[PDB]
């Protein structure tokens, strides 16, 4: 092992260290982040690809990670598949709708599967909304799709103050480093050692819980930009994934 390993070293390493299947992508160590994410998101739709059938429920977790992903989308049409929507669009800058609308799209067009969309904000400002609308048969309609996904596809939220997705206001970031908040699921936070219990701002969150995520057959994590390794990490502590698609920088350093 060395600074000079192999996408294919550093995969069996990570295999090894985390217990997921994994896919390096090499990059030019030089590219920029939008750039860098684009060749991470072809490959993982490579990836993704053979993992999608008929009579399927496909959940994806929508975010600019996600958007780049579904814009690789090879064409393989299914019969009987749906994909959903697992976390909520459109916040307080008014921001997310058509974007989160766009992904879900490109996943429907590219494998003939239905489309089922969430119909809740990106975020809760309070707990009380959130118990109000998980009362609601639309919401609740949702819900039990989710719950019954094969398949679910996420990126990975990381604290390093802003935070990804621009739904949480500065007080709100205050709280996570109280927590010892590393990133994020689907809007769903965790600590460095996976816990997600007794956290504040989950009970403000539209995503699915880890315990619910953890039974679902496939999960394909897709991250990119190894300034974010914080977030993956507790991710992989939290037994989040069971495949990992990332650039060869956050390899590296995730094997550090």
């Amino acid at each position: 092992a060395s600074p000079f390993d192999t996408g294919p070293e550093l995969e069996s390493q990570i295999r090894n260290q985390y217990g997921v299947d994994v896919h390096v992508v090499p990059v030019l160590d030089t590219l920029n982040e939008a750039e860098t994410l684009d060749r991470v998101a072809m490959q993982a739709a490579r990836t993704i690809g053979p993992l999608v059938d008929s009579n399927a429920i496909i959940g994806v977790a929508w975010g600019a990670t996600l958007s780049a992903v579904s814009r690789h989308l090879t064409r393989k049409m299914t019969h009987d598949s749906i994909v959903v929507q697992l976390n909520g669009a459109g916040n307080m800058q008014t921001t997310g709708i058509t974007y989160a609308s766009d992904i879900m799209r490109r996943f429907g067009s590219a494998y003939g599967a239905r489309v089922e969309q969430f119909p809740v904000p990106a975020f809760f400002d309070h707990a009380s909304t959130k118990t109000a609308m998980w009362n609601e048969r639309s919401v609740q309609r949702i819900l039990d799709l989710q719950a019954r996904m094969s398949i679910a596809i996420f990126g990975v939220g990381s604290v390093d103050h802003v935070y990804a997705g621009g739904y949480l206001d500065e007080h709100d970031l205050t709280m996570l480093a109280a927590d010892d908040v590393v990133g994020d699921v689907a809007t769903v936070f965790f600590r460095s050692d996976g816990s997600s219990d007794g956290i504040t701002l989950n009970e403000r969150s539209t995503g699915p819980s880890h315990e619910q995520l953890r039974q679902v057959r496939r999960r394909i994590c897709v991250v990119s930009g190894a300034s974010k390794i914080n977030g993956l990490q507790g991710a992989l502590a939290a037994g989040l994934a069971t495949d990992l698609i990332l650039d060869e920088a956050s390899a590296r350093r995730l094997v550090s």
